[PDB]
């Protein structure tokens, strides 16, 4: 048996309430046992860094400014789903504006 | 008195414990990525942690000082409530260092 390894764009749950969208690629994720992801939530505040996620349900706002490196392997990540490509690009475009990357 | 507000490129201590010294035994400093108006308004910043000892890991960016050299772990970018956690300024990174860090984050994402 092999544990789920998060891939770019994946929507995941981890231990340690809310889901997260994975920014970093499978290769990095699998190598490090870490990934860069942004948390999702229920409440939308019209905050400029929110990205609307079209799966509705529980966490349909991605908080693109809250990029976090997390230990997904140690925290038991599981896959909830995957964001649309356009949702992932929006998340990156908001980060891009933040970091200046 | 008003608090130190991290600015982009600052190297900061997070959760500064004045008992652990300037050594801050057990902690790591961080290079602040996000710009000042963002840090100031939100109480948050994106930063990447630093350590003194290079592990030869691919996303390490060398940080060159006078006395000691260190590394920024560019892949570890982290959003931090600096206002809640009491950031202090340890220094600032060369514009070239910031660029290298951003360039590395850009590959990982990639933006």
């Amino acid at each position: 048996v092999s544990r789920y390894v998060p891939d770019m764009g994946d929507l995941i749950w981890v231990d340690f309430h809310r889901p997260a969208v994975v920014l970093s690629p499978f290769m990095y994720n699998n190598k490090t046992g870490m990934c860069l992801c942004v948390p999702c939530t229920t409440q939308s505040k019209g905050y400029p860094f929110e990205v609307v996620l079209s799966g509705q349900e529980r966490d349909g706002v991605a908080l693109a400014d809250q990029v976090k490196s997390i230990a997904w392997r140690a925290r038991g990540a599981t896959k909830k789903g995957t964001v649309a490509p356009e949702e992932l690009q929006l998340i990156k475009a908001k980060i891009n504006v933040l970091i200046g990357l």
